[PDB]
């Protein structure tokens, strides 16, 4: 019987890529017409999936770029235990397998990542396991640093399930509020129901915690050329961490626009902050291609 998304659709029917694992992930593909001047992976964040980034993606591919993208394990129509990974270099595993195949089928080609949250910590830590392999990287308020009452908390509950065997165990949901100031995206968002907006798993949050100590020594090894937007009024990704990054990557080419006021989802806020930082994505990725 043919293999089926967690939706029940065949992936014979769908785009997709089997991981290292034998586990299978839905992709998307945006193609311009003629020949593409660079290739962009997308990379989603948690609890998400990569068809919310549909309108970033059209914009990019209207810049004549080939942009890609696959739902992570365990979120979107990709396989696996929701929110569940084994390891959080998984992410990164997967996102390296997509990236070679597509340079196969388009060689010679300049490929960028861009990621929000923890898809920017995937970014990252792609980006610094190939020094000199990309072209570029765009970072939309990424997982470098947790906000620090937050992460205070879950360190309690962390060592909790270290200690003992609770497999179940899980923190609170993601609040909603705090995503966006835009009121229409946060009810879009509560809406969707390829969103996994359950408590985060403490066996998930463990990832999240092994991501940011990765993304703290990857840093000085970091040389890509990089775009980081961030708003100073992100209670999930605490704006300290693009402070951080700006500071401590080795890179000869950053960027940081801070967006005042604005909360965690800059890509889906008020709409003076989603077009700005659409506009800056494209200035930046056009000056940056050819
Ligand atoms: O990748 C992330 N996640 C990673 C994230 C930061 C983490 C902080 C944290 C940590 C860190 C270590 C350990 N922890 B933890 F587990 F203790 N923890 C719990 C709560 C936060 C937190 C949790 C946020 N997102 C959330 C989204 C944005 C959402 N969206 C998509 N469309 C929209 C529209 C409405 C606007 N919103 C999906 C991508």
């Amino acid at each position: 019987s043919p293999r089926r998304t967690p939706q029940s659709i065949p992936y014979q029917d769908l785009p997709h890529l089997v991981n290292a694992d034998g586990q299978y992930l839905f992709c998307r593909y945006w193609a311009p017409t003629g020949t593409p001047k660079a290739l962009i992976f997308v990379s989603h964040g948690a609890g998400e999936h990569s068809g919310r980034y549909e309108e970033l993606a059209r914009m990019l591919m209207g810049l004549d770029l080939l942009v890609f993208a696959h739902d992570h394990v365990g979120h979107g129509q990709s396989e696996g235990e929701r929110m569940v990974v084994s390891d959080f270099h998984v992410f990164v595993r997967d996102v390296l397998q997509h990236v070679d195949s597509m340079q196969k089928d388009y060689p010679g080609l300049p490929v960028f990542l861009l990621g929000h949250s923890m898809g920017g910590a995937i970014a990252i830590l792609t980006a610094a396991e190939r020094p000199g392999h990309f072209a570029g990287m765009v970072l939309i308020s990424p997982l470098v640093l947790a906000n620090p009452e937050s992460a205070t908390t879950f360190k309690v509950l962390a060592a909790k399930v270290l200690n003992s065997v609770l497999p179940n165990l899980s923190s609170g949901p993601i609040d909603s509020s705090v995503l966006s100031r835009n009121k229409t995206e946060v009810d879009i968002y509560n809406s969707d129901p390829l969103i996994c907006r359950a408590g985060l798993k403490v066996c998930f949050g463990i990832q999240l915690l092994n991501a940011v100590s990765r993304v703290e020594r990857a840093l000085p090894k970091l040389t890509v050329p990089f775009l980081l937007l961030q708003g100073s009024a992100d209670r999930l990704c605490d704006s300290k961490g693009a402070y951080l990054l700006m500071e401590l990557a080795k890179s000869q080419d950053k960027t940081l626009k801070i967006y005042e006021g604005a909360y965690h989802v800059l890509h889906k806020e008020l709409p003076e902050v989603t077009n700005s930082v659409f506009h800056e994505i494209n200035m930046w990725v056009s000056q940056r291609t050819a």
